[PDB]
């Protein structure tokens, strides 16, 4: 583990997944990550599961994620919900 200018957004499964400061917000891949990230989580259960999750692409299609297991200091202000669930065939996520 080691200090980054990442914060967190949503946990799935149980997994924090922080984004880049320096980029836009991530509504519309809220619910996008969400559920690619619910695959990595139910072929690993428990510890199995990563501890975190940089999730990035503000514009331009950008959608690139990353893996990283290594919990540190942290924490959220609020949230109460986003209401959305957006449908696509090609799915470049998954």
């Amino acid at each position: 583990p080691s200090q980054t200018s990442f914060k967190p957004l949503t946990v799935v499964d149980g997994v924090a997944v922080n984004m880049p400061n320096n980029h836009p917000d991530l509504s519309n891949w809220l619910p996008s990550i969400e559920l690619c990230v619910k695959k990595y989580n139910e072929k690993h259960t428990g510890g199995l599961k990563p501890i975190e999750v940089i999730a990035t692409g503000g514009q331009n299609n950008q959608l690139t994620l990353n893996y990283i297991h290594s919990p540190e200091v942290s924490g959220e202000n609020i949230t109460l919900r986003i209401v959305a669930n957006p449908n696509d065939a090609i799915k470049v996520c998954e």
